Formats: structure tokens, C-alpha cells, sequence
């Protein structure tokens, strides 16, 4: 009787409690009509304990929506640490700039607008800690050897959405699971990586995120 | 049929991970000396492994051995200035276990201390820990979180395994693991020393999860 939304709940209400932040840029998001698939409250906790525990201090992120994710990330990398983010849309750029300044991370965060394969050959400053990508799967691939040229040594780069309810095994139609799965290959392959994938579930469905830290850049 | 959580399991190990002889050998040796076939999976030990190294823990602890495949991957992790210390009470384990880390490579970064981790934990001088993995009696996880914030370093990162059992957490059954696992997230989420998350997974082991705390203060 117990499914993985319900246990979600659960989780929710017992390790993350109220966010009335993260409950802002939810109604800021549902009042742009922003798509409802930003990270659940666990997965983004993650993503803040993640950056917290490797003390990220400067963290690339592609694919902003509304800034959720980069809201934890900007929570886990602290006061000190800075994020750059990664946007598309004008408009999802400047609901996330609000929820960002709302959430009171405005002076961690930098929203760079415009298609990531056009923003990150001029992205400076130095290298990254945390790569986090989740925009166009397509482009997954070509991201991650971005995340790896950008990055230092041992930085941890986490890949979102990599499993799709098992359609990476299956016939599917799905141009993302298509994208997942050759994803992982490379992953696999990749000589400067070393990689791991983990199946989920929960709010958002079966699905999963890939885990890999960067052996040489 | 539709592809499951096992199938996908499967070729993320062949892609992600490939021919591990070493683990082979382990599985091997402990299905040979009748260990429960209950450790990490391939890809769960390989985020331990890759945790480990993302914060460059250089002294890990562990409750709950087995045969030592958490273990390996803990030890990967950690590199060869590393060090773990891994809590064991069946003897026949431990020796199983040490077997396995030595055809590992990595036995000369584990030391595996023998007895019920209660009496082992405080004569342990290994500390401070940078990494705690807790996968030992589900009923002694909150003391045993309580020992690993008493011993671990500020920012510490504490893994706990199984802590979803297939959503019985939520019911009210007479289910050890699960009444364990529910106590255990309520602990974690009201200490004010840690600061917790915990993600639901399905593979080859089932619907199960595990919670990942950092440790804010002692
Ligand atoms: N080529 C591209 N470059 C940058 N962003 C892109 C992109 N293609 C798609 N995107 C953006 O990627 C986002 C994916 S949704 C991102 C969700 C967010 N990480 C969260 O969990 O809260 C969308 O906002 C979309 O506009
Ligand atoms: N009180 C206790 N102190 C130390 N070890 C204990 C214990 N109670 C149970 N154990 C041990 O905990 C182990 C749990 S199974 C551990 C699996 C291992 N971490 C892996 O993934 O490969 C068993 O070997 C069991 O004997
Ligand atoms: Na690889
Ligand atoms: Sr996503
Ligand atoms: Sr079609
Ligand atoms: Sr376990
Ligand atoms: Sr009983
Ligand atoms: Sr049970």
C-alpha cells in the first residue's frame, strides 16, 4: 500500500521541514506557468549535501528553470561559495533571479543567459568543484566534456534524469532515454571519469541520476 | 516484458563498472563460507567508492563488514594513504572479509576490529572520521549515529543503508528493519547536529534507500 510518493512525504516532512523559500519560487514558478519538474525537496537537499560535504566553493549548473536546484546548491556551497547557472529562456532566467534574491542567495548565484554550448567556451573565473547537469539531454554528452575541461581535479559531476522509468533498455520513443543511454556509455568509456549510476524513486517516478568524479583536468 | 529495476541494473554495471575480478573473487569466497548475499550492490558500492574520494576521506569507518564488499569500495575510495576501520562481530565474517581486502589490494589500508561494535567503538583511537558508512543491527543505528557524530571530524559525511525497506517505514508491522528505519529518520531529522537527506533506489535489491547526513557540529 506504501508508494514512493507517499514515503517521499514522509521524507520531506521529517529530514527537510517547512522551506517557505523554496514554497515562494513555487508559486513564483506556477504564476509563470514554469513546467513542475524542478528536483524534489530530497533530491535537492542531496545536491546541498553534496556541495557542502566536498566544501564546493565554485559550482557550475546547466539548466536553471526556476532555480530550485540552484537554490540548494547555493545553500550547500554557503555564504562563500559561488554559483554559475546556466539558462536558456529569458523568461526562466528572470523567475529564477527572484526566486534566487527571495531565497537570499542573490549574492552566490550568477544566472548566465543563453544556450550553454554558446556560454560555456567563455565562462571564466576558475575551476569548478560541482558540475550539475540536467538542460537539454542531447547535449548531456557534450556537457559533461565541458564539466571535465572546466573542472579540477576530483570534482564531482552529477547527471540528472539518466534512467527514465527503464527506457534506456527499452524500444522507446523517447529522444531523452535515447540521450540517457548513450550518456552512460560514454560515461563509461570516458578515461577521465569514473562513474556510477544510481536508480531512484519517489515524487518524481523511477528515474536516476549518474555520479562520476573527474580523474584528470 | 517491460524492462525492471534489475535489467537496468545490470547494464549499468557493465557499463559503469565492468569486469571487477577482485569483487568476483569476494562474491565468490563469501557465497563459498555461506554469507548471506545481502552486500552493496555494484553500483551502490561504487557511490560509496566515489564518495569517499570526492571528499578525499583519508579515515573511514564502517559498522557492518559481511564479506567486505562495502568495504573494497570504501578502501578505493580512500586511496592508498587511506585508512578504514571496519566493525565486524561474527568471527567467520571477519575472516572472510579479510580474505576478500587482500585480494582487493587494499589490505593494508583496513584494519577489521572483531566484536559487537557497542563494546568496539569506544576503544577506537582511528578518528576522526571523515566518512561513516552504518550497515550493521538496524536497532543500534541511532546509537550508532551517535557515535559516529561523537568520532567524526566537523563535515563529516554519515551514510545509513536501508532505510526505506519498501516503504514499510510507513506501515505498522511487526518488521524490524523497517520500525528500525523509521526511528532512525526520525533521529536523524530531529538532531541538531546533523543535517540529513535520504533518497529512495530501486535495482537489483529492491525498493530500499539510504540516508546521507552531514555532520554539523559535534
Ligand atoms: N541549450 C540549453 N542551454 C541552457 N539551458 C537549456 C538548454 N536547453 C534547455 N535548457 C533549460 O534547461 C532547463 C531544464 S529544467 C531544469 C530544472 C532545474 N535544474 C531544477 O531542478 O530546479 C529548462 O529551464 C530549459 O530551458
Ligand atoms: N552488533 C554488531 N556489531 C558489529 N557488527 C554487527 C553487529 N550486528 C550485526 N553485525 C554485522 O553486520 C553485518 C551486516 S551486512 C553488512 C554488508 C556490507 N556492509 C556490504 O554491503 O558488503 C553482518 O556481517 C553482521 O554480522
Ligand atoms: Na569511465
Ligand atoms: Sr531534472
Ligand atoms: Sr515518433
Ligand atoms: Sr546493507
Ligand atoms: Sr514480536
Ligand atoms: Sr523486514
Amino acid at each position: 500500500q506504501p508508494n514512493p510518493p507517499d514515503v517521499d512525504a514522509f521524507l520531506d516532512s521529517t529530514l527537510v521541514g517547512d522551506d517557505p523559500a523554496l514554497a515562494a519560487a513555487l508559486a513564483a514558478s506556477d504564476a509563470a506557468e514554469l513546467p513542475r519538474i524542478a528536483v524534489s525537496a530530497q533530491q535537492g537537499k542531496f545536491l546541498c549535501l553534496l556541495a557542502g560535504a566536498i566544501q564546493a566553493r565554485r559550482v557550475l549548473e546547466i539548466g536553471t528553470l526556476g532555480g530550485f536546484s540552484t537554490i540548494w546548491l547555493a545553500r550547500g556551497a554557503g555564504p562563500q561559495g559561488r554559483v554559475v547557472t546556466l539558462e536558456y529562456q529569458p523568461k526562466h532566467a528572470e523567475v529564477a533571479r527572484v526566486n534566487l534574491q527571495r531565497a537570499g542567495v542573490a549574492d552566490r548565484v550568477e544566472v548566465v543567459v543563453g544556450p550553454a554550448l554558446d556560454t560555456l567556451p567563455t565562462l571564466a573565473g576558475g575551476p569548478f568543484d560541482l558540475v550539475f547537469i540536467d538542460a537539454d539531454k542531447e547535449n548531456n554528452v557534450a556537457y559533461i566534456q565541458w564539466a571535465i575541461r572546466l573542472a579540477r581535479r576530483g570534482a564531482v559531476i552529477v547527471v540528472d534524469n539518466v534512467i527514465r522509468g527503464g527506457g534506456i533498455l527499452a524500444e522507446s520513443d523517447d529522444a531523452d532515454a535515447v540521450a540517457a543511454r548513450r550518456t552512460l556509455q560514454m560515461m563509461g568509456e570516458h578515461p577521465g571519469l569514473d562513474a556510477t549510476a544510481i536508480q531512484t524513486v519517489g515524487r518524481k517516478g523511477w528515474d536516476g541520476f549518474a555520479l562520476a568524479l573527474v580523474r584528470e583536468n
